[PDB]
């Protein structure tokens, strides 16, 4: 009898957070159906077509990129958590250990590629051109200080090529799934993780939907905040 609303998810840690949310909104007689997808575009297109009411897997710059490129009308209804982006290495233990010519793999979707490039800039490896913007890519690199080779790779595959490159800038969700902690294993962290807070997203016009608001309240509630602080003591995933 409870009405059902679908929420698209990509992977941990968002999936576990939606499971906590599912239990909580069940109390208001809302049955949260967690729908599992395999790629970024499919998740946003499903919300645009109306196959699911919301999704939970990206940050605002990514959503903005999708709106611009795919004529989307998605909006964030709230920040939920931050997952710091970090540079990891299969062998080097210090950022200054990287030899000239070292190969560093980074995300290939523009908003996370820019984010990763600004992380490497902050660590002193490169300098980005001035009017680069939120969707900057390797073509925007103005100077290569440490003489590094930057390889663009699909985010989900970064952990798979990790043992074959000198380093890799890996999104927190994929790093955690591969046993990497930005605090314990990272050699450098992005300069502004809070700007890349992950958000609950819906089509413009559904922000006030009462079911959406309940899921949001549950994702930002004391029980989720408590869960995060306890499971990710290094702040790998932290309430926004
Ligand atoms: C699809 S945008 C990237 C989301 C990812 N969980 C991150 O915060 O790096």
């Amino acid at each position: 009898k409870d009405e059902t609303v679908g929420v698209g998810v990509l992977s941990e840690p968002h999936a576990r957070l939606l499971e906590i949310a599912k239990e909580e909104v069940k109390k208001q007689h809302i049955e949260l159906r967690i729908v599992e997808f395999t790629n970024y575009v499919a998740l946003n297109e499903a919300v645009m077509r109306g196959d699911i009411l919301m999704n939970f897997f990206q940050h605002v710059p990514h959503m903005q990129q999708f709106n611009q490129e795919h004529n989307g009308d998605l909006v964030s209804v709230g920040n939920v958590h931050v997952e710091p982006l970090a540079l990891y290495s299969r062998t080097y233990r210090h950022v200054s250990d990287f030899p000239a010519g070292a190969v560093i793999a980074i995300p290939n979707d523009s908003s996370n590629e820019a984010r990763a490039l600004r992380l490497l800039e902050a660590a002193g490896f490169i300098r980005m051109r001035a009017g680069s913007g939120l969707f900057a890519t390797v073509e925007d690199v103005q100077q290569n200080v440490r003489n590094v080779v930057l390889q663009e790779v699909e985010s989900a595959l970064l952990p798979r090529v990790f043992d074959q490159v000198d380093g890799a800038v890996i999104n927190g969700n994929y790093a955690i799934m591969a046993g990497l902690s930005a605090r314990r294993d990272g050699l450098a962290v992005e300069p502004d993780a809070s700007a890349y807070a992950n958000v609950l997203v819906v089509k413009r016009g559904n922000e006030a939907d009462a079911r959406v608001q309940a899921v949001l309240r549950a994702l930002c509630g004391g029980r989720v905040r408590t869960y995060l602080k306890e499971r990710y003591k290094g702040g790998e995933v932290a309430p926004a």
